[PDB]
DNA sequence: GAATCATAAC
């Protein structure tokens, strides 16, 4: 198939389509997660092209801290007077191009979180935090990944609230609703 | 039988 129509591009297409943008700025984009693994699952695209945080430089720290300044905002506007729980972060090692920041939240009440490795993407060490990775970037230049990130996603189930382990996603999904 | 593992997608 094509480069441009290839799975891994489809954030470039989905960042221009108004139907899935919340929030645009001079910067960035907000859209809506396709496959929302949460209630609330957004991801924050600059409109400039950085394959992902491997190319990430000092010279995008205003960007990424605008990243998660929009985020934050996205979350007040959006689901404000809710008063949930919300993560920002980026995937250690992302399969879609253009480098996008997660903001979810942490019910993770979603049929399109559906195995292990959905749920310790982001709940997780594989889950960077956004100001994490901007004080990476501020002090040493530049977004390091250590070894060993895809025998995370192998880990067993335990809850993100309780540190509860559950032998099945399905009683996973069902022990979380006591968190609610 | 249900759920996960491990592969494949030309
Ligand atoms: N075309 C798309 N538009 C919007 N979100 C997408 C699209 N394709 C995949 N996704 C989401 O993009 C994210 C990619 O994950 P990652 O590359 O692991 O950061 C996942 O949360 C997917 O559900
Ligand atoms: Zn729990």
């Amino acid at each position: 198939g094509s480069h441009m129509g290839h799975w891994s591009q489809g954030l470039k297409i989905s960042m221009q389509d108004p139907k899935m943008q919340v929030y645009k700025d001079e910067q960035v984009v907000v859209i809506k997660d396709k496959y929302p693994k949460a209630r609330y699952h957004w991801l924050v695209l600059p409109w400039t092209s950085i394959s992902s945080l491997k190319a990430v430089a000092r010279e995008h720290l205003e960007l990424l801290k605008h990243m998660h300044t929009v985020g934050e905002k996205v979350i007040v506007d959006f689901a404000g007077s809710n008063k949930l729980r919300f993560r920002l972060g980026y995937h250690a090692i992302p399969s879609m191009s253009h480098v996008h920041l997660h903001v979810i939240s942490q019910d993770f009440d979603s049929p399109c979180l559906k195995n292990k490795k959905h749920w310790n993407s982001f709940n997780t060490e594989y889950f960077l935090e956004s100001q994490a990775v901007i004080e990476m970037v501020q002090e040493a230049g530049r977004v390091t990944v250590r070894d060993g990130m895809p025998e995370l996603l192998k880990l067993p189930l335990r809850c993100h609230e309780c540190q509860q382990l559950l032998p099945s996603i399905p009683q996973l999904k069902e022990h979380l609703r006591k968190h609610w």
